[PDB]
């Protein structure tokens, strides 16, 4: 079957380097999306704006900052979470601080995964075990 | 592509059976065969023994008890290491202290990954990244 690709949604421009740059370094074989803020995140998602007809499929996992401009993360998270064709997908949420992760544990939006930026493998991989994610080992 | 299997060599009952629990619990997709000493491990390897004309194709990966019976852990490291048609197949040594590891290091055989048992996914994605191993969500 074929690889899904990652969505990674980030408005931060070095956040953005850094997170892509230890996901190359961690040997992730999916290809990366990446949305800017939560308008480019919800337009992917649902296959529209300068996403129309785009290689159709749900990402493997969304990887989504807390905060972002014009629609904000929590505003994405509420979205996916909250409608019947996105809730399945699984969403890791960025933040700044731990104390970031404790407000939106407030929300009670279902999140369970959450990595303190910088993204590094050991906090990802974690992410990735605490949603339930299925993975492989390739021989390329 | 088609997923290549996982070999586990463990000739401790118990080791197997909680080796096996955390691939399981962890959500790695590839299959495991398990072979119970250096003998089957290296039928397994080079498709003979119990394993003739067996479904071809390396592992993915390795996970090798150091001690084990018959064939001693460190023969089957060593024959796969100096073998040209085995030497590419990533191996992880797993051992029960710390200090198993130190002896193994002093054997320079090209050896960077290794898991102390009982094996949990932390340590084992860590040995993952150790082999520079390429690994994939999936979405099933
Ligand atoms: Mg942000
Ligand atoms: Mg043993």
């Amino acid at each position: 079957p074929e690889l899904r690709p990652i969505l990674l949604v980030e408005d931060n421009p070095r956040d953005l380097e850094l997170t892509l740059t230890a996901l190359e370094k961690c040997q992730l074989a999916n290809e990366v999306v990446v949305a800017r803020d939560g308008t480019e995140a919800l337009d992917y998602l649902n296959v529209t704006g300068s996403y129309h007809n785009r290689p159709g499929g749900d990402p493997a996992v969304v990887l989504l900052d807390l905060k972002l401009p014009k629609v904000d993360g929590l505003e994405v998270l509420q979205t996916v979470k909250g409608s019947d064709h996105l809730r399945h997908i699984p969403v890791v949420m960025l933040t700044s601080s731990r104390e970031e992760q404790d407000l939106v544990r407030s929300y009670e939006l279902g999140v369970n995964a959450f990595v303190v930026k910088p993204v590094e493998f050991n906090q990802f991989f974690k992410a990735i075990q605490d949603l339930g994610v299925f993975w492989a080992l390739l021989n390329e």
